[PDB]
């Protein structure tokens, strides 16, 4: 019968913002600046604000210099209890006022076209943002807006009809879709009569023609197949919803702009100018055919009205910033959404680079095939393990557990740890390094923090009992630093909800890992006879709660921490 008012953490900054919130009277909205103090534990800075436009109104709560800094020290009664509440109840954020729906649109690869590294950024940023929003209690619809209705399907469907003539009955052992697309593209660039066929195959395909459609499905089935491998590997779940899903919807989209008089004719192109935007939406071109603008219009309508989303997040490359801004402007123009009522956001991200700070390419400058890139990430992860753990760690503990946890772990972390807007240097070396701010490090770091109570005959059940019984003592400085850090988690995950900048959680997890090594350096794991005299339970419990939070952090970034390495 649980109630909103909690067995879940407390965003301390949110609290202090309430405390000073009531603090002087009669104004319009004043600053409520509460920040961590790297001094005290937090500082307040409204002393610089409201001048112009002596905290005597300071109320009482159970949690409670220079130019205008109100250095704030947290009550140690309050902080210790919490760390316990985190252990008694596990790591959990306050849930919401509601179960608002959040749609994250990401990855969105084009079928028969090669999955490229920019898609990879997207999958990575997209998976993590969803998990943040999920862990924050939102209803998260992960949609994969797959490219599956382009003109390129024409040459493909025509080619399939040829090569596997009995495709409707049995067939087809298409095998590799890229080899196929490649063969089709050439017959298309050579055979003039085939080229004519291809275009008719799209006309027939848009025309909801029976036999042709099935031939399309089959081709989409070979790539749906090929992608699942990439999505398996990267641990990403996606409700598929490609550009075909809006075929019938796109028709009522052009009518709708027409009837409210937003469409204009030029070269037979139906186009929509949206005041303020530098470019126009082209919704139907001269040759009666639809464009991205048309499907993007239909989709955002489908997400806002049918899906009834409370927030839409487009994780798309920074190059399409003007494109989606204009789609977003159109949508307000026609009254599909009030932007004060519904968040429609473009989580944009920079382009991937090589180490030469030039665009990220290959051997000759070709397309980097993700499936190879992952494969390399795994090998190097393997080759890195052969010194010398291959035998120290066992069958499955290694076969994947450390290998995949590190490969896939680093790829995601090397991206996410940087501000997504900036361009991104892809460095196997730099990311796999065992030192400093990497996953190789933090995954290993996590092992140690759990190599403590394991190497002390302290089972989980005791710790479980110990949590609700032991009072977690917090008097040394270094345990105080570590403790105030641990409880910063909610104020971190809260900010990312507002601005989607995951590089801050990464900072925190590094800031927490390091804040831990300051604690084991030193507060004594167990006291020994110069045999064992005493079991520091609170210092054992301190290693948990660090590892708890570090573990939830890992999970949001979409990193799978392993137990041994």
């Amino acid at each position: 019968g649980l109630v909103p008012r909690m067995a879940s953490m407390i965003n301390i900054i949110s609290r202090l913002q309430e405390v000073f919130g009531h603090a002087y009277p009669d104004l319009e909205n004043p600053p409520l600046l509460v920040t961590p103090s790297q001094f005290g534990d937090y500082q307040c800075n409204s002393a610089m604000g409201i001048s112009q436009m002596i905290t005597k109104h300071l109320p009482d709560n159970e949690c409670i210099a220079g130019p205008g800094f109100i250095n704030v020290h947290l009550r140690k009664d309050f902080v210790s209890e919490q760390l316990t509440s985190l252990l008694v109840n596990g790591v959990q954020l306050p849930a919401l006022g509601e179960n608002k729906k959040v749609i994250v649109d990401f990855s969105s690869p084009n079928i028969a076209k090669e999955m490229h590294v920019g898609h990879l950024r997207s999958t990575i940023i997209g998976e993590s943002i969803s998990r943040l929003f999920e862990f924050a209690g939102y209803d998260v619809l992960r949609l994969n807006h797959v490219g599956d209705w382009g003109t390129q399907f024409g040459m493909l469907i025509a080619h399939l009809q040829d090569k596997f003539p009995d495709y409707l009955t049995v067939s087809p052992p298409i095998g590799d879709l890229q080899v196929f697309y490649k063969e089709s593209k050439k017959r298309f660039d050579t055979e003039e009569e085939f080229k004519k066929r291809a275009y008719q195959c799209v006309v027939l395909l848009q025309g909801k023609n029976p036999d042709i459609t099935k031939a399309w499905k089959l081709i989409c089935d070979v790539s749906r197949q090929e992608l699942n491998k990439i999505y398996d590997a990267l641990d990403v779940s996606l409700i598929e919803r490609g550009e075909s899903f809006y075929q019938d919807r796109m028709n009522d989209i052009v009518k709708e702009f027409e009837d409210r008089g937003f469409v204009q004719v030029d070269d037979g192109r139906k186009i929509v100018f949206v005041p303020g935007c530098s470019i126009p939406l082209t919704i139907v071109k001269s040759d009666g055919g639809y464009t991205y603008d048309t499907s993007d219009l239909a989709a955002i309508k489908q997400r806002l009205f049918e899906e009834k989303a409370d927030m839409i997040i487009y994780v798309v490359d920074n190059g399409q910033s003007v494109h989606f801004q204009t789609i977003f402007a159109a949508a307000q123009m026609i009254g599909w959404y009030d932007p004060k009522v519904t968040r429609v956001f473009h989580a944009g991200f920079g382009v991937v680079l090589g180490e030469d700070k030039k665009k990220f390419k290959t051997r000759s400058g070709e397309t980097v095939r993700l499936m190879d890139l992952l494969g390399e990430g795994l090998k190097r992860s393997m080759d890195k393990l052969k010194e010398k753990e291959r035998d120290k760690v066992l069958t499955a503990e290694e076969l994947n557990a450390a290998q995949t946890s590190v490969a896939y772990g680093c790829i995601k972390y090397a991206d996410l740890s940087r501000n997504r807007l900036n361009d991104y240097i892809f460095s196997f070396d730099k990311m796999l390094d065992d030192r400093g701010n990497t996953a190789a490090y933090l995954l290993y770091a996590f092992t140690r923090i759990r190599s403590i109570a394991r190497l002390a005959n302290i089972d989980e059940e005791m710790l479980q009992k110990a949590a609700r019984e032991t009072k977690i003592l917090l008097d040394h400085e270094k345990e105080w630093k570590l403790g105030r850090c641990i409880l910063r988690f909610p104020e971190i995950l809260q900010k990312i909800l507002d601005d989607l900048f995951l590089h801050t959680l990464c900072d925190y997890i590094y800031e927490l890992a390091t804040a831990f090594t300051e604690f084991y350096d030193s507060c004594y794991c167990v006291e020994k006879d110069r045999k064992i005299l005493k079991v520091n339970m609170w210092r054992m419990l301190l290693c948990e709660a660090v590892a708890a939070v570090m573990a939830k952090g890992f999970d949001i970034l979409g990193i799978k921490p392993v137990q041994r390495m």
